[PDB]
């Protein structure tokens, strides 16, 4: 169904590396001559063990379909076996913020946010508990276009996670709390220099990550709103995404 003709798939240059091998880009031929993609490699996937693991990032994928949630094309499930994604021209998101820190507008950095919210509104609604929100999983497509990737990280979860491995919606709100910090700080990550077990008191303590430099007033409290202790006091992503509208509208006015 999405099983991919191998000679349909011309191999290019290693672009990164994951968990279960190098990714590339590439480039589909399909009845679009030259679509660009990227190509998900695995090193073990000789061991069906591997194999299984590697290939339900295919299958949890293909569940969604949304603008902002990079979209799998296609498998091939013989050795070598591959993930066809659409790939994200401009990369991994802290590397593009760092090298445009002086470069992209306020108006950009609020978009990518807003963008994100959009996303994960459609995974709540979805019913789908993501996990693992940071800027370390989101892709850039075009300097006006980000997509959530992926599918302990201590520094980003929120307290009922870190405590009791609770994981709801409420608890991927927090998570996008700190990934908004993210973005506004241009790719910095959080707590940094501050031990993984110490921040669980910080947070307890009623330290929360400070205001970025040159971060909305408004925007900065929509993250703290984030970051209520009680996860039944944080927004619903469907709200973030109506105040994220509201901000972006009006940077863009500025
Ligand atoms: C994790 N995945 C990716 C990792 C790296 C890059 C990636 C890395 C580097 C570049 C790249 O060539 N550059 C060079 C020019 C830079 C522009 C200057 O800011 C961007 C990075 C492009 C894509 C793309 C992906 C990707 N796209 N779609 C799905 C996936 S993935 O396999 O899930």
């Amino acid at each position: 169904d999405y099983e991919i003709q191998r000679e349909r798939i011309e191999l290019g240059r290693c672009i990164g590396e994951g968990q279960f091998g190098d990714v590339h880009q590439g480039i589909y031929m399909s009845p679009n001559p030259a679509l660009a993609v990227a190509i998900k490699t695995c090193k073990n996937c000789t061991s069906d063990s591997v194999r299984e693991k590697f290939l339900q990032e295919a299958l949890t994928m293909r569940q969604f379909d949304h603008p902002h949630i990079v979209k799998l094309i296609g498998v091939i499930t013989e050795n070598p076996v591959w993930i066809i994604m659409e790939l994200c021209t401009l990369g991994e998101l802290r590397s593009f913020l760092q090298v445009r820190k002086y470069s992209l507008d306020l108006a950009s950095l609020i978009l990518y946010a807003y963008q994100l919210s959009t996303a994960l509104a459609y995974l709540e609604s979805k019913r789908f508990v993501h996990r693992d929100i940071a800027a370390r999983n989101v892709l850039v497509s075009s300097n006006d276009c980000v997509k959530l990737g992926d599918f302990l990280p201590i520094k980003w979860m929120a307290p009922e996670s870190i405590n009791f491995r609770r994981f709801t919606s409420a608890s991927d709100v927090w998570m996008f709390g700190v990934c908004m910090w993210e973005i506004l700080m241009h790719g910095v990550k959080p707590f940094q220099g501050v031990k993984n077990n110490d921040v669980i008191g910080r947070i307890e303590n009623g330290e929360r990550l400070p205001m970025p430099p040159n971060c909305p007033p408004t925007l900065y409290s929509l993250m703290t709103k984030c970051w209520a202790y009680d996860p039944s006091r944080r927004p619903r992503f469907t709200e973030l995404k109506a105040q994220l509208s509201t901000i972006l509208e009006e940077e863009k006015a500025q």
